[PDB]
């Protein structure tokens, strides 16, 4: 009889993978309910794929969200204040019911929320959405103080280009940056730590940083009905931000094209482009067959006239896609993405390979574990002067991808993903045995 309030941090990256989890948790028998704020709750179209149980907080932005805080660092402030208050609500009210809550399975982001679980009593753990090297290099940060020590000892392959973007674009996004190294301020008092990867994935890394905290991989939060199959309502991503467009559209588009002819072009939840680098990817983009996700507030950077001069047999430019279908087509020949970590773990699910074109946070991590690690894509060479990729680079990557020689070695290294996700969600697996671990323990 044990009640999970799961507290995502308010964006889609985030959202996403903590309701993937809620769906794993109600097939093992444990209730949930998500933590929604009030903005993001009125943001969403409810077309569920089972059973939800949603309450609402608040983060201080009910009427607009993020976009109305003066700053960041405002944002975040305000939240702590708010969300702590409107999380105890929850609490408080469900402690004269059937299930009262036993535990907060809250976002590494927001470490706030285990003072409040402390307060009433309750089970607490963090739940990290990024990948294992990605926390382990911030962990490192956290316990020197906001400094990290190049090379990593343990993980000496890593270069300056390949860290976080806050190590390499100096004083960058200050109140990110003390985000992400506080996730790990009390992550000492915490029961466990839930990370959204699986051990296979990241061996090393995994047992590096399960030395220094109790480390569960949980995941991958890919819809159950890609992998294991276990969970027949888990068929799809079900809490989106973004309006879907209807998804038929695009993957009645996708089943004329020829195998492996497409090149998908999408850049996550929040990534903003220039109109300069928006005119080298549409310019690039556009010697192949492509399908493009502009979301509707980045349309403008465009240049002017290209959504016309688009040839509309080979190619299509969407607000938003229904990604897993579209990575699960066979269509599809690559990604070019921005490599947020649900994106990558999706295309490394689905062996789809990949042209990395990383953005800020963790994305340049994952950039150099996509083309040095797994070895199931490659990185754009940008100019340095600018940070930029040039057109003549990214056509030369998508090549590389599409064509070249290592092009179809690529193909069968990253095939192998798919059955070590199945195996880890399946009976006896890591994942599976790591969610019985904090099951029985909640
Ligand atoms: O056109 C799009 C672009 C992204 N996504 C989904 O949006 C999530 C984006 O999360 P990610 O961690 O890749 O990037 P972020 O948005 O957090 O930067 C992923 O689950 C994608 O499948 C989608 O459904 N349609
Ligand atoms: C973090 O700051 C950035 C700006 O540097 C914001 O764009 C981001 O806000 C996210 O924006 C998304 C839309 O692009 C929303 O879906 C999401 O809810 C919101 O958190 C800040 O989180
Ligand atoms: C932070 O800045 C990055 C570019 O570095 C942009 O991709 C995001 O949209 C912004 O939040
Ligand atoms: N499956 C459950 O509900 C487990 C209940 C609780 N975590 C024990 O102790
Ligand atoms: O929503 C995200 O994926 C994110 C990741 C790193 C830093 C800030 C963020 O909002």
């Amino acid at each position: 009889r044990g009640h999970v309030l799961a507290v995502p941090y308010p964006s889609q990256g985030h959202i996403t993978p903590f309701r993937q989890f809620c769906k794993r948790l109600h097939f093992k028998g444990l209730k949930t309910t998500l933590a929604l704020t009030t903005f993001v709750f009125n943001s969403i179209n409810p077309d569920l794929s089972g059973p939800i149980s949603i309450a609402t907080i608040s983060d201080g932005y009910d009427h607009g969200g993020f976009e109305t805080a003066d700053s960041i660092d405002d944002y975040l402030k305000d939240f702590k204040t708010s969300g702590s208050k409107t999380i105890a609500d929850i609490i408080q009210k469900h402690q004269t019911s059937d299930n009262p809550i036993t535990c907060i399975v809250y976002d590494a982001f927001l470490p706030w929320a285990l003072d409040v679980a402390r307060e009433f009593g309750l089970v607490a753990t963090p739940f990290f959405t990024q990948p294992c090297a990605v926390n382990y290099v911030y962990y490192l940060s956290y316990i020197n103080n906001g400094s990290l020590q190049l090379p990593i000892e343990e993980l000496p392959f890593l270069e300056l280009q390949d860290l976080p973007s806050f190590f390499s674009v100096s004083g960058s996004y200050p109140a990110y940056f003390e985000m992400v190294l506080q996730q790990f301020i009390n992550f000492e008092k915490a029961d466990f730590v839930l990370v959204n990867s699986f051990q296979e994935l990241e061996l090393h890394e995994n047992e590096l940083w399960s030395k220094a905290c109790p480390v569960l991989t949980i995941g991958p939060t890919i819809p159950s009905i890609y992998l294991d199959q276990r969970i027949k309502s888990d068929t799809g991503y079900d809490l989106n931000l973004f309006e879907s467009k209807d998804d038929s559209f695009c993957i009645n588009w996708l089943d004329t094209r020829p195998q492996g002819s497409v090149v998908y072009v999408a850049f996550g939840s929040m990534a903003q482009l220039t109109n300069v680098q928006m005119e080298e990817l549409a310019s690039a983009v556009s010697n192949f067959s492509f399908l493009w996700v502009v979301r509707s507030s980045e349309e403008e950077k465009l240049p002017s006239g290209f959504l016309e001069t688009v040839n509309k047999e080979k190619s299509l430019v969407l607000k938003w896609s229904p990604q897993l279908q579209v990575l699960s087509n066979k269509a599809i020949g690559c990604f070019l993405t921005h490599c947020g970590w649900n994106s990558t773990m999706e295309a490394l699910t689905f062996g789809v390979p990949m042209v990395a074109m990383p953005q800020w946070t963790d994305q340049p991590m994952n950039a150099k574990y996509i083309q040095d690690v797994w070895k199931a894509g490659v990185r754009v060479k940008t100019e340095k002067e600018s940070g930029i990729a040039k057109r003549e680079e990214i056509e030369f990557s998508i090549k590389e991808v599409m064509e070249g020689e290592r092009s179809k070695e690529m193909k069968k290294n990253v095939k192998k993903w798919r059955d070590l996700a199945v195996k880890s969600l399946n009976e006896g697996g890591s994942t599976d045995t790591n969610i019985d671990t904090f099951v029985s323990r909640v």
